[PDB]
């Protein structure tokens, strides 16, 4: 689980997102793994606009942040899962690290703050769903 909070959107993993999510719908994009919805409380999460390839992620099934190298946001192939079917992921960056199912929506930032959330893994791989082109979250 987790959640990028920006303004007054909230940022998840779609393949996560509840109904309060779906009911406040801003922009979904099922290739990307995304889901973004609208809050009444003002968000101060900042986004990195930058091409970053290190950084640090929150591993939740650890309890603890790791430092990575990672690739540049691509089509990557993403094995079946209950909630979509064998499909390439769009906007994906991996890296070598530690992660597990209950790990997506842990943050990676930079220190031009935050770059994406944990979508994908397996492996002793870890894929994180890019945010630093949607430019709208900041207006
Ligand atoms: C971080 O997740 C994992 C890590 C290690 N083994 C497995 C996983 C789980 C994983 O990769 N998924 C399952 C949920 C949907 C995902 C997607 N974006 O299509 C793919
Ligand atoms: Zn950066």
């Amino acid at each position: 689980s987790g959640a990028i909070y920006v303004g007054n959107y909230r940022v998840v993993n779609r393949h996560l997102a509840t109904h309060n999510d779906w009911a406040n719908l801003v922009w979904e994009d099922s290739s990307r793994d995304l889901l973004v919805s609208s809050t009444t409380a003002q968000g101060c999460d900042t986004i990195a606009r930058c091409d970053c390839q290190t950084g640090v992620y929150y591993c939740s099934s650890r309890r603890k942040h790791y430092p990575v190298s990672f690739s540049k946001p691509s089509l990557i192939f993403v094995e079946a899962s209950e909630y979509y079917p064998a499909r390439y992921q769009s906007h994906l960056m991996l890296a070598v690290g530690h992660s597990e199912p209950g790990d997506c929506g842990g943050i990676l930032r930079c220190q031009h703050g935050v770059v994406g959330i944990v979508s994908t893994g397996g492996n002793g791989l870890v894929g994180f769903a890019d945010v630093r082109d949607l430019l709208w979250l900041d207006e």
